[PDB]
């Protein structure tokens, strides 16, 4: 079976928790609890194979900055996570979460994933799909995708580009 670590990071509030259980179980929690970490393993038939997605949900509260790290041994691929709507959580994507990311677990290939994108509207400020692509260009994401857990909008697109950064036979 060919399996794959997945962990998701992100401010607090970005849609991670949500991310995970919109793809994995098709809806969300009606009730919004702060994550401290959970694990999830879920099958995903691709490609004309079964892949066993072994996901790791993290806090992303600074109070557990601490624990965060016991997260991240031998990951595959990580998600950044912001939240197209704020623009705090996209910044830092840059100044916290992919550093710490490369400094725990250098070898993961990373996607950047703007959540909540069916809140996005002119006039705001929002996160922009190309401020996402010059932001993916920097840091050396293999990809950035754009999804909504609510509307289900990009959900599967992710974990196939997650599985396919790793197994594809093309980048
Ligand atoms: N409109 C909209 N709201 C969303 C979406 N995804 C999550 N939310 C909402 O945002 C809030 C936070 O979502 P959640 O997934 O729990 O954040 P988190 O990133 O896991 O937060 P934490 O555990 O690190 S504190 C919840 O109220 C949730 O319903 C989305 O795609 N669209
Ligand atoms: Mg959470």
């Amino acid at each position: 079976k060919k399996a794959l670590k997945i962990v998701v990071v992100g401010d607090g509030a970005v849609g991670k928790t949500c991310l995970l259980l919109a793809f994995s179980k098709g809806e969300i929690p009606t009730a919004y609890v702060p994550t401290v970490f959970e694990n999830f393993s879920h099958v995903m038939k691709y490609k004309n194979e079964e892949f066993i997605l072994h996901l790791w949900d993290t806090a992303g509260q600074e109070e557990y900055d601490r624990l965060r790290p016991l997260s991240y041994a031998d990951s595959d691929v990580v998600l950044l996570c912001f939240a197209v709507n704020n623009r705090t959580s996209f910044d830092n994507i840059s100044t916290k979460w992919e550093p710490e990311i490369k400094h725990y677990i250098d070898t993961a290939k990373t996607v950047l994933v703007g959540l909540k994108v069916d809140l996005r509207k002119d006039g705001s400020d929002d996160v922009t799909k190309q401020e996402g692509d010059d932001l993916c260009q920097k840091l050396g994401c293999v990809a950035y995708i754009e999804a909504s857990s609510v509307a289900k909008i990009g959900l599967n697109e992710v974990f196939e580009k997650s599985v396919d950064c790793i197994f594809s036979n093309k980048p």
